[PDB]
């Protein structure tokens, strides 16, 4: 409808697929080359289905912060046979509140999705599902199930994937562009 939606559609087209675990369908990120992330509660294995295709898992990393804090974000480095388009220069630095971001999902139970969620606060700690977690990101709109892996952008930035909610507030889990040096 506007720019932010405009930056939100130009990740969903080229950036995504849909990743299946045992755990469910999540909206899965692709950053570069064969690297995507996924919420860590995916409980990622050595397979997974991508695009209802059976693919090996080359690796998966479940991020912690350097007190030993879950960060809820898994780097999954796929045995895929194309590269994604490299995103990285879209990342965020360092850790930041945000105006008018858009929540973008796309699954079988809700392709393209966009929902414009409004200001973002850099929350910090959230006990999510009973984890002590940092790096929150969270927003005032009353995400559902089926939304997890969703993609928080504003124009021009890649900044978190969505991790939970509590019926009336969303919460994501940052992404840091030192998360994918190489």
């Amino acid at each position: 409808m506007g720019p932010g939606f405009d930056f939100a559609q130009a990740i969903m087209k080229k950036n995504t697929v849909i990743a299946r675990t045992e755990k469910g369908e999540f909206t899965m990120l692709g950053v570069y080359d064969r690297v995507a992330v996924i919420p860590t509660h995916a409980s990622v294995g050595e397979i997974i289905y991508i695009n209802d295709v059976e693919t090996r898992v080359l690796d998966a990393c479940a991020l912690r912060d350097l007190t030993d804090t879950n960060l809820e974000i898994t780097i999954v480095k796929l045995d895929r046979n194309q590269k994604f388009r490299d995103i990285r220069h879209f990342l965020p630095r360092c850790e930041d509140d945000y105006n008018d971001a858009v929540l973008s999902v796309h699954t079988s139970k809700f392709p393209n999705m966009y929902i414009p969620v409004g200001q973002v606060t850099n929350y910090g700690f959230l006990n999510l599902g009973g984890t002590p977690t940092h790096r929150i990101l969270m927003y005032n709109f009353p995400t559902r199930a089926g939304q997890c892996g969703g993609v928080v952008t504003t124009t021009g930035k890649v900044i978190g994937i969505h991790v939970g909610g509590n019926g009336a507030q969303g919460f994501a889990a940052m992404l840091l562009h030192s998360y994918f040096t190489d």
